[PDB]
């Protein structure tokens, strides 16, 4: 089975949902749980900071996307490919991809479209893993993510 994909989706899904609801999911993690738990803590620390440091730009892009429904949510894939995939890859940019995804998740809750949060997480994971697998594998995947941001 595609383990990198499965793990990425669990991490991204949990962060997005936690960010939108303000509550942690206490379900145990799936495979590679230890690493996934550390990746989630890393994301809470660096992801939350990113949304604040670039809050104005984040509010500007959200406005531009003018999300009101599911079709609008489905159009986000093309934008992520255009902006994230078409550029030099580094951990900072992957954190921005996921951090803005969480910013959108919060927005989805505000307009009562929470059911779109998991599909959004799946869209983000598709872009990340399916367009940057070689890079991720070379940087040791999520174990590398955790080491890179280690305090
Ligand atoms: O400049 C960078 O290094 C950078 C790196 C990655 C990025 C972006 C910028 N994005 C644009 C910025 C401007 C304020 C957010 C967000 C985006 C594009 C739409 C989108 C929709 C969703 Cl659901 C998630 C992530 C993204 C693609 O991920």
């Amino acid at each position: 089975s595609d383990e990198l994909y499965r793990q990425s989706l669990e991490i991204i899904s949990r962060y997005l949902r936690e960010q939108a609801t303000g509550a942690k999911d206490t379900k145990p993690m799936g495979r590679s749980g230890a690493t996934s738990r550390k990746a989630l803590e890393t994301l809470r620390r660096v992801g939350d900071g990113v949304q604040r440091n670039h809050e104005t730009a984040f509010q500007g892009m959200l406005r531009k996307l003018d999300i009101k429904n599911e079709d609008d949510v489905k159009s986000l894939s093309r934008v992520m490919i255009h902006v994230f995939s078409d550029g030099v890859t580094n951990w900072g940019r992957i954190v921005t991809l996921i951090s803005f995804g969480a910013f959108v998740a919060k927005h989805l809750k505000t307009i009562n479209q929470e059911s779109c949060i998991e599909p959004l997480a799946e869209s983000i994971t598709d872009v990340l893993v399916r367009t940057k697998r070689d890079w991720l594998v070379k940087q040791r995947g999520w174990d590398g993510f955790v080491e890179f941001f280690h305090v």
